[PDB]
Formats: structure tokens, C-alpha cells, sequence
């Protein structure tokens, strides 16, 4: 039994392979308003994984975790997620974490800061991690304090590259001497506009500036990122970053060595 990696929630979660944490301050919780209705205006239609923020302090986490994905081909993840407020004010943050082969859990690739606009929105991920490696996608709503819900309705696992997001391709460590800079050359497959952020992240490291984005046809372009006269203080893991109104994509780990 391996896992598509996607999710309708007409069906128990777990029947999906994924679960959630013990470790933290509560629950998601599964409904399906075609078998148990609502008058609640604020609640959206469906089957859904729900965050009821009535009654829960500001601070408060919790984690809906996918299965380990252990895929070959370039593929996609798009969530639909949907959030609502009595005042006109945010319920909670959602984030979305990775961790790549059991590692640390890292910082949110992708978030937002949970505006109530009762609607649904599409965000997909393209993540650059194939067997036999794996991650795990991480869905965790931090409490604002108010009332309110954050829901997801439905997670698809796509066997093709994001529509709304490039997707990078394996990016080599980088090794270099001492005041000199260290170069990391993001290659990426896909298109990118104005709007788009694109950024190299190093755990515990200040993060290296986008130093240049170099299109060469319409479905590649490098992004390169420069850190400059380089010390040991310097030395960690980096990573692709890119966000747009689609969505983040991510490569590998790169890793930095200095001499
Ligand atoms: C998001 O969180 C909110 C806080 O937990 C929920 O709001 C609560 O919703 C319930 C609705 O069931 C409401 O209280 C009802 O329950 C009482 C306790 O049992 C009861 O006295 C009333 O309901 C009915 O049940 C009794 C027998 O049990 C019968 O005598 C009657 O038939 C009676 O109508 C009562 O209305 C709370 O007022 C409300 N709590 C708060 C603090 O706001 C939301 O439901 C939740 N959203 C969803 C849809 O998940
Ligand atoms: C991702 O690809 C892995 C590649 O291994 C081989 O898979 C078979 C089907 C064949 O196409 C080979 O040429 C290919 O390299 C898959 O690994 C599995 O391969 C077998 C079929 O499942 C299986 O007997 C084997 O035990 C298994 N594991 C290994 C390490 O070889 C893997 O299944 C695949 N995952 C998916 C479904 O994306
Ligand atoms: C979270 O997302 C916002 C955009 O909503 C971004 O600018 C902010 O800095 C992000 N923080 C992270 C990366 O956790
Ligand atoms: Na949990
Ligand atoms: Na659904």
C-alpha cells in the first residue's frame, strides 16, 4: 500500500495515508456537509479537512500530514483551500511545510496570512525530490485568536510539471576557497513574470540575494543568487525557491563547502 499522495476526503483521511500530530494543540477535523448540513454562513460546502477556531487562543498549531512521496516522474500538488471569518478579520495562518527525507522540518515554503474572503483558492507546489528519496507535505494553521475556518476540500498529486509554477532542476553543491563568492546557479524549467519572488533560502544562514534572473527561452531560465567574499561561518544547506500567484516551486538541497 503506497499513496497517490492525494486526497478527496470523501473517504476517512487516513485511508489517504495521512495523519496528524500528537505533538501539538489539536486537530483538524473531517466534516461533509452533504451528510451532515449547515446553516453556518461562514462554512463552506463539501467534504473538507476543517479548522473550527471558536474558542482556541491566538498561538495554537496543528498539522494535517500527507504521505511520504517517493515519485520518479516530475509531478504536481495542488491544494484547494478555503477560509472564513465572523469579523472581518483572519482566523489563523496556514503554512506549508517540507521535510525531505525525514529531515528537519524547516520553514513554511508557502503561507498565507488567512485574509476571510470565503472563497476557494487553487496553490500548487512543485517540489524537486524523487525516488528514492522522499518528503512529506505539512499542512499547519497557526491561530490568530478569532473566530473563524480554514478549510481544504481537496489535495491532488498530478503526474506533470505545475501549470502555474516552474519547477527546478537538480542543482549541484558549490565549493569554493575563502574571499571569493560562491555562485548558485537555480535552473528552472517554466516561465516566470514581474510579480514573482525568487530566492535562495540556507537554514540558520542570512539568505543570498537574488543577483540575477537570465531568461533564455520561453520555458527556461536561470536564477542565480551570489554570496559574496565567503568565510566558514558561511557553510549550510541551500535550496531553489520560487513564488508566484500560482504557487512555489522547490529544488533539491544544494549543499556549500569552503576551503
Ligand atoms: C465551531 O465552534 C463553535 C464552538 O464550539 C460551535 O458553536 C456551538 O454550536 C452549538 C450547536 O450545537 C451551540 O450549542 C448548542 O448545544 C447545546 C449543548 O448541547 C444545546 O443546549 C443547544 O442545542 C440543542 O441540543 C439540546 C440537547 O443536546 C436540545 O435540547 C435542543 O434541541 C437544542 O437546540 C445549543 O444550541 C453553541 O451555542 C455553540 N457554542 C458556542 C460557544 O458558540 C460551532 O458549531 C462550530 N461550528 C461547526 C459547524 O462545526
Ligand atoms: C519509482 O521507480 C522505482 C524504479 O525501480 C524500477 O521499477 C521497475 C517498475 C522498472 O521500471 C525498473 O526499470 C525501475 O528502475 C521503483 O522501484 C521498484 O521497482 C519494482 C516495481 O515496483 C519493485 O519490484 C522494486 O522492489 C521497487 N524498488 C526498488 C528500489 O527497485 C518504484 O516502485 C517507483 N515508484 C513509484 C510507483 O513511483
Ligand atoms: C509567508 O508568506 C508571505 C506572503 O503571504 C511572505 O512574504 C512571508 O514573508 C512568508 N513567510 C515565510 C516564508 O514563512
Ligand atoms: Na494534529
Ligand atoms: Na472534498
Amino acid at each position: 500500500e503506497t499513496f497517490s499522495g492525494g486526497c478527496l476526503f470523501d473517504e476517512p483521511y487516513s485511508t489517504c495515508g495521512y495523519s496528524q500530530s500528537e505533538g501539538d494543540d489539536f486537530n483538524w477535523e473531517q466534516v461533509n456537509t452533504l451528510t451532515k448540513p449547515t446553516s453556518d454562513p461562514w462554512m463552506p460546502s463539501g467534504s473538507f479537512m476543517l479548522v473550527n477556531a471558536s474558542g482556541r487562543p491566538e498561538g495554537q498549531r496543528a498539522h494535517l500530514l500527507l504521505p511520504q512521496l517517493k515519485e520518479n516522474d516530475t509531478h504536481c500538488i495542488d491544494f484547494h483551500y478555503f477560509v472564513s471569518s465572523k469579523s472581518n478579520s483572519p482566523p489563523g495562518l496556514l503554512n506549508v511545510y517540507v521535510k525531505v527525507n525525514n529531515g528537519p522540518l524547516g520553514n513554511p515554503i508557502w503561507n498565507i496570512s488567512g485574509d476571510p474572503t470565503r472563497t476557494w483558492n487553487r496553490a500548487e507546489l512543485a517540489i524537486s525530490t524523487f525516488w528514492p528519496n522522499f518528503y512529506q507535505v505539512i499542512f499547519e494553521v497557526i491561530t490568530s485568536g478569532h473566530q473563524g475556518y480554514l478549510a481544504i476540500d481537496e489535495v491532488k498529486v498530478l503526474g506533470h510539471p505545475c501549470t502555474r509554477t516552474p519547477h527546478f532542476l537538480r542543482i549541484q553543491n558549490v565549493e569554493v576557497n575563502a574571499g571569493q563568492f560562491a555562485t548558485f546557479q537555480c535552473s528552472a524549467i517554466g516561465r516566470t513574470v514581474a510579480g514573482d519572488r525568487l530566492w535562495l533560502q540556507g537554514i540558520d544562514v542570512r539568505d543570498a540575494p537574488l543577483k540575477e534572473i537570465k531568461v533564455t527561452s520561453s520555458r527556461r531560465f536561470i536564477a542565480s543568487f551570489n554570496v559574496v567574499n565567503t568565510t566558514k561561518r558561511d557553510a549550510g544547506k541551500y535550496r531553489c525557491m520560487i513564488r508566484t500567484e500560482g504557487g512555489v516551486g522547490i529544488s533539491n538541497y544544494a549543499e556549500l563547502v569552503v576551503k
